DNA sequence: TTTT
DNA sequence: TTTT
């Protein structure tokens, strides 16, 4: 199409939980809370949020952690900007049960518009996407839910893109699809209107000027029912990034399960698994797997991970490595539910970066809604280099262990590690 | 079509190498040499042989083993039956180099017809199929090459079907395809003539009366270029047998490699691997893998086998097991080249039996020619029960070891076992 | 935070 | 015996 001549800039924002201190410095990454506060402070025209759930104050969790203050602060800002004239629009997946939405109620009193999307009725999944669209110029995409633990107790990774109206407007197209599909008694059209169609897919990515240097970027979305003709499926983009790699593949995802799970009877989904095996066997790609282990991690994952870790022989010139990133939790932090975990989901190769909002399982790519950003930048350095440095800092941390590590030495409770 | 009302009978013939003594008795299986001698003695009209290579006397190997006597005896019989009026027709793959064909020369002097098939020119593989067709009534199909070591030094498994003109004639259709395609300067027709077409495929298998009880049988052939419209591909039949299983899958194959190997650069072929994983994960199928390890076994296989053996967790209700069957070899037998190995290739489920002539790798199903027999018999007992008993005798033998076994304790030289 |  |  036509190039976006916008001073597009990108920042990698990650929230580091308390008690997690990477000795290596130079991280120099703004926290998700700081980036969100900066976005809200500069918001004056519009704001579109797509969230899995909202749990910000201490009341929504019935806890008494001072650590929630930052999250509460965000809520305050969200309440202040509605009366100023900003069109706040929030899409939140419908809770299966009658869960009280205190934060949503407060926002509705403020003047925001909340349209709850009942994904189970239409596609049989949930709306687990996390992205922001501010003034149709800036946007945030990452692994952060509107929770206060995702700002202080969960580890994270997201990108805030500034001064990129074209890409932000492309992300809005998706938010508007969610907005229309979840008002009341609606269903997926056979053909989406020309409003929701896009011209920036994997075949023809958009030419942005990222930090001065030219780059090719595009957004991919799940599930296939909600994707217009132009939009590239998230699984297709992920597999293309995996296939195009020639030197290394670094992946940091929270859950990796080659199955369409929570879908009894058990169903096998070897889409991503085969791609990694092909990459590590047909080509001399060094593949590094960084999974996160917490109390709610399905144990059946471990076996599959071992199946991947066995492909490491000189004869096969294969270099698959798997490591588990476990965030330690002391007695006080163990009381917080769904608190201490690494929820980053991204993949960096030697020539491309993938930042997504959904874990790697069949549900997130067939039923559950998700969005991802793919950026290829020619030349050394850039966004890819920063993401690679982040991954290498995580990989060499004392918080990442091999699959044979005894579960006692790990700080938290790991279901993927065998005792002694 | 129309049922074959022939007193079809089936015998499982296996050659047990010297030094291999299964303490458990009741094997009661005629040796391949005895079955071949019986077939040749009763041959009076025709005889069609498809063989990878011919090496029967001691001269063809430049050795002095008395163990070759049986093989030599077979050669003598093969020379005697040509003058009697039997139309001997032999298809043998063209040796890459100018290897002397002493046995083929002797047979040509006897009066036989030898048409050497240059598979490399047409399909870029070899003619590694092993089957016999006697009087168009009896036939033999199995893992035995026209070698004297395949009768005394290599372990084997084949089926001799007696009084089954319809099935024998169906096997001839394949032999005639090989005969026509390898005379001189020929190529694969775009559409094979109606002579080579068959009506007994996986969709409509042939109804035979095996040992009195009704059964459904059909033959599958590789590679796809040589297969007529009716003929079912060998890979398709194998995958259908794997998919249809509900209780267990027992496989005894000489080489298992999920790759189109000897095809640099390395290519990934996860066709059978995914089928086994789906069977063991989606369904509660107990899968048992019995691979054979010898000096010429590619080491890169080991890693892949380990990748399969990792799928064994209660949570995954998966029961993949892998074992290596190694035939011991003393000092005297170590001198014989390509001698001490288990070359059986078959798979038995709770409702079907597969007996094939090719190992499990990409070449044998994409390029290399191969043939297999599939028999489903309703009710307990029968051919399936005997094959299952054979597999269970092999599995519990002292000659089958787990993949973690030290390579020193094994009698032979194993490239798939790590020292200490 | 998608898993009890 | 398909693998050097
Ligand atoms: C493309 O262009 C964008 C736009 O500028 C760049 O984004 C900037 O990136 C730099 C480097 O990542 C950011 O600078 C860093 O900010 C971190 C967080 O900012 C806050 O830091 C403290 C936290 O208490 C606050 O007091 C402060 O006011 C900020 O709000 C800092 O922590 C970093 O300092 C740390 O790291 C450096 C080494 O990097 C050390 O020397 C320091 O001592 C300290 O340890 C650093 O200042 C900058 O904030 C980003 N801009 C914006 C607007 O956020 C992209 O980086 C650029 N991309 C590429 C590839 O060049
Ligand atoms: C469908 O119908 C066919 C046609 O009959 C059956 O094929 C017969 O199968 C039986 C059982 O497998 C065969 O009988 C066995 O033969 C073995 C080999 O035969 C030779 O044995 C010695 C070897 O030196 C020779 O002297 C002899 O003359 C034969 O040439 C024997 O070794 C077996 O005996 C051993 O096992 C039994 C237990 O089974 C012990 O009791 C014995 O002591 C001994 O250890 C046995 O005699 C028979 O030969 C097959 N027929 C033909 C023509 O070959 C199929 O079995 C049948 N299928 C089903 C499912 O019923
Ligand atoms: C996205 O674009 C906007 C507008 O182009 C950028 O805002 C600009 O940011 C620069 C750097 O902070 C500002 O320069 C500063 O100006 C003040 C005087 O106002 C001066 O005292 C400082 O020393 C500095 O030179 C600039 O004024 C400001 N422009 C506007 C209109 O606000 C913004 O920085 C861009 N996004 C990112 C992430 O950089
Ligand atoms: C395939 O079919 C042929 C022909 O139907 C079978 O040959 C038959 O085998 C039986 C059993 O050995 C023979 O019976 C025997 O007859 C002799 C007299 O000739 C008798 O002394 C024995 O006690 C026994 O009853 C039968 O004669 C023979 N028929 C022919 C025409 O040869 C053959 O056995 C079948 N294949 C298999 C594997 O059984
Ligand atoms: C969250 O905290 C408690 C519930 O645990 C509640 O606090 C109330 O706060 C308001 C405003 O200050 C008071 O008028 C009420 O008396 C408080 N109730 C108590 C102390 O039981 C309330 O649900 C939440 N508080 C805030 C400030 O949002
Ligand atoms: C070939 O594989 C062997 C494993 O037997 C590698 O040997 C050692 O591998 C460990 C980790 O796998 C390293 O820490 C050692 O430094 C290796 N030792 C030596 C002498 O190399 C070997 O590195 C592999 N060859 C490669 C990767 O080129
Ligand atoms: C195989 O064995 C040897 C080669 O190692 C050869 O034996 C010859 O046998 C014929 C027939 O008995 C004799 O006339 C020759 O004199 C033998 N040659 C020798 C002993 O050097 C021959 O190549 C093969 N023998 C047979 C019987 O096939
Ligand atoms: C569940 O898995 C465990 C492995 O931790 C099995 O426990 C033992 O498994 C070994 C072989 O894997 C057997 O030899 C032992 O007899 C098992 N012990 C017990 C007490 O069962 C266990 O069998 C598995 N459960 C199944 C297969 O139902």
């Amino acid at each position: 199409p036509a190039p976006c001549y916008d001073p597009c800039e990108a920042v990698l924002v990650e929230s580091i939980p308390e008690g997690l201190d990477f000795p290596n410095a130079s991280t120099g990454n703004p926290s998700t809370s700081q980036a969100w506060l900066g976005l809200l402070a500069g918001a004056h025209s519009s704001l579109d949020i797509a969230s899995f759930y909202w749990t910000l104050t201490n009341n929504d969790t019935h806890t008494q952690e001072p650590s929630a203050q930052q999250g509460e602060e965000v809520l305050r800002q969200l309440q202040t900007l509605a009366p100023k004239g900003v069109n706040v629009r929030i899409a939140v997946s419908k809770p299966s049960g009658p869960q009280p939405q205190a934060d949503l109620q407060a926002l509705l009193q403020s003047g925001a518009q909340v349209r709850m999307v009942d994904m189970q009725k239409l596609t049989h999944g949930v709306l687990a996407t996390k992205f922001w669209v501010v003034d149709q110029t800036h946007f945030y995409l990452g692994s952060a839910n509107m929770d206060w633990r995702s700002l202080t107790q969960v580890k994270e990774l997201g990108v805030v893109m500034y001064n990129c109206s074209c890409l932000a407007r492309d992300l809005t197209k998706i938010f508007e699809a969610y907005w229309f599909l979840g008002q009341a008694g609606s269903s997926i059209p056979s053909t989406w209107p020309r409003f929701y169609d896009t011209r920036y897919n994997q075949e023809t990515p958009m030419e942005i000027c990222l930090n001065g240097t030219p780059a090719l970027a595009y957004l991919a979305s799940a599930p296939p029912p909600l994707c217009p003709s132009g939009r590239t499926p998230d699984l297709k983009a992920l597999l293309n990034v995996v296939d195009n790699a020639r030197s290394f593949i670094y992946v940091a995802v929270m859950n990796y399960l080659p199955t369409l799970e929570f879908s009894h009877p058990h169903r096998f989904w070897p889409a991503i698994d085969d791609g990694l095996r092909r990459a590590t066997y047909e080509r001399g790609v060094k593949v590094r797997l960084l999974i996160s282990c917490w109390g709610h991690s399905e144990p059946s994952m471990r076996a599959f991970l071992l199946s991947l870790a066995a492909l490491r022989d000189n004869h096969t010139h294969s270099d698959i490595q798997v490591k588990l990133f476990v965030v330690p939790a002391d007695e006080a932090q163990a009381r917080i539910p769904y608190a201490r975990v690494n929820a980053n989901k991204y993949m960096v190769t030697e020539r491309a970066t993938y930042i997504g909002t959904s874990n790697w399982s069949g549900n997130y790519f067939t039923e559950t809604a998700g969005t991802s950003l793919l950026v290829t930048q020619n030349g050394r350095g850039g966004l890819r280099s920063q993401l690679e440095a982040i991954f290498l800092r995580d990989w060499d941390s004392p918080y990442s262990h091999d699959l044979d590590t005894s579960a006692d030495s790990v700080g938290n409770a790991c279901r993927l590690l065998l005792e002694v």
